[PDB]
């Protein structure tokens, strides 16, 4: 039969980078967002003007990653370190970044895409993700 | 902004399999030779399969086909016709280092929703396309 | 050798970003589904948005519009125009792998410095032209 | 002379994916399989709609690995870690990846091609490799 | 579903030295710097000879048409006529990124199987086709 | 088979070093924005000078030209020349995808050995040939 | 409003090359110098006859890191050594190198672009890249 | 004025390669072996038909790495294990490979190219690389 599940709209994406870029202002960073939908292709991508160039592509692969991964890039990180993640994770798809910043994007239970944010270091990053998925609770 | 939460169909894996499996045997029943490859609605792979007497460029071929039937929501057959009588210019040939406007994609839809694309190559011409139809069918 | 420090403006993320914003609400008003795409003067992106209905080829497009207009400082359809008339070589096409001469990328020009270029894909010819226009005037 | 050897068909790498696809539905797991050639290009890919798209990656660099290295990609892995193999076998090629998952297919003693699979983690990707290899029995 | 082991040729290491020493010495009794290169049947490489006069170019157009020959089973050359005379469409060419649909690719048959393809490059025209066919002759 | 050790010149680093500043210099002067590339033999860059205000798509260009017209011996202009006059197959586009066939690349020559190119992109035609040509001079 | 910023010039990226070149030769090293602009786009680049082809990408990668990073690359590297920056940001950016030889430009305060060498291993390539950067005091 | 130095030859990239596969099948090995230019383009590749595919870029990458780095790949392996060499060389140039197997060639004092043999794991990858550089003593 046919399967329906929610799909991530531009709108959400859009709501997404915007709540995430106002957040940076505030926070006095300059950083990139990016959006990806279910199959790791861009919907939406911020970048602040003073944010370098790698920002883009540190975003798009947290984003990429967590949404394949479905689990946070830190969370994948943690797991090498304290070894119940092979290392070679790193070199499965060269999209993957395992720095903190990715978050899976969740609607209804079902994966579908992911947010990423660079530029601000890890920690930052990472609040920075959570506050534009928290845009979307149900 | 970010408005409701929007639901839709999706090809499932068993949808994408049964697509090439049906595709392949009639290949076979066919005389021809191919890859066929189904992805799915942002272009990324859900199934190939390729004969091991077709080409490997048909890998390529019927990827690029079915990116291409995805994204444009037309079939690649339709695209080719409209630069022949000059309703789409040339250029579009440029516009994505995965198009391929040569017979043989066609999207898929389910309950009037783009879900994917299929590509067939190595049959030339219209068989590719013809072949590509008979994997639409499973689905109905 | 050096010379003095030269300054010019800089194309701000708030300002991509209110570009985009305008052009997809242009884009839904008026029935398109489009990628919107703003890149810096080196042509870097600074903004994109797509809509989910939006076919992935449009990311490569937009962005290929963007490209090639800030860095021939020139909108893609004129480009295209002079290809069709005879002033400029065809081979245009292959001299760098973003670039695209289809209709809807414009340069971003403030304080009379190319800043960056905007390209839209996804509303076929003249509509990409108006939407990446639309993004302009919020520069105004 | 002439060299005769087997070649993997279209047909037996079909089948073998088949079987994956089957035992994955059975075992509750969203994975990839893949199978490559004596040449590590693609004769048939599977993967379910829940599968990330690094699965693909995933799948075939281990495919692709098995079938150049003509061994397990698990036993490269564990040759690096007890130090028998140096760890820049990594980086050797781009479509190299020592994550469990990838098995060499051999036909009447000649290395024919590759199977991977990817989106179960190690343990249970390397199990449904074996099952997709198994059909090749002779 | 498996069916039964097939067993074909294989282009063995010997016999693509073999064909890339006998064209290269005919291009140097020829006149020609040219690069001669040896595909399997997937389209891998298995020899290549370049001469240091030759172009780095004839590296990638001996590669591509090796590649094409191998995978089309046709001798570039008639991919070429074709395109001319109609029968193939044009864009053929944007179908594989190692396609060159450019004189000088032949595909490599054992025992009815193909099993490859040989490529030169750096001969201009025919001479390439010339020089790809002296390899196949060792094979006999 | 080996035979005996072969010497031949060398672009070095201060001859290319000096093509390009005075390629710069001389586009400067005749209100000019362009990158100019110098590559070795194999097609490898030795140096590249661009100005601020000429489009990141002039690193390619001149890179493509300055490639081609070393690996082929001889002035992209005179490619572009060929291909109009059907002396040259337009498949030569696609050979290599660092080729471009636009004016503006020209091989460095030193005791008749081909060490080199040099490319200019970003003044248009003629002008590429012109300011590509003044690098040269420097070698004399 | 309209921000204007200042903007590295091809003249200064020009002289700073030149000067490194000029110091390369009194110091016998074969090496590549290339200066990025601010979004990581090559201004300049000048090679030694005798210099690798390797060194155009380290000489670039590194210019083009210490542009988008804002410090230096051998810092980046000396923090993953201390464990003070995750290992990972090596794989953020493809065009990353955390090999000294690769500082951050700036005017009135801006980050403008980069500067990177390579070819004389790092301690060298660090004190060449320096001296390119002092041209532009101010 | 004009500097003349030696050039590689086809000649000479032939003849070694020659000599690599003729050593390979003595010893029983399935190989690639690759010869590059002085700026890491190919002269001369051999590969036997059960050498995995993987091989063409070993090989290659070995080659490019030595010509560029003028030390054997095996070297520069030497020295990260031993703390010499910084571990991010690995990264500098996406051609690298510091896996055994890598010689530089010299003519006159002159680097002039590389030689780089994949398939034998390292010991004998480098003993049969040897033999390929050995056919231009002068």
């Amino acid at each position: 039969a046919i399967v329906r599940e929610p799909v991530l709209t531009g709108e959400q994406a859009q709501a997404m980078v915007e709540v995430v870029m106002h957040e940076a202002r505030e926070s006095g960073h300059a950083v990139t967002v990016t959006v990806v939908d279910r199959s790791g292709q861009i919907l939406a991508v911020l970048r602040d003007h003073h944010a370098g160039v790698h920002t883009l592509n540190a975003s798009y692969k947290k984003a990429y990653t967590a949404a394949s991964q479905k689990r946070e890039t830190v969370a994948i990180a943690r797991g090498i370190r304290d070894g119940s993640i092979p290392s070679d994770i790193r070199y499965l798809d060269p999209n993957f970044s395992l720095m903190e910043g990715g978050i899976p994007i969740i609607l209804e239970n079902v994966v579908v895409g992911g947010i990423g944010v660079g530029g601000a270091h890890g920690s930052e990053d990472g609040r920075l993700a959570r506050i534009g998925l928290l845009v979307l609770q149900h």
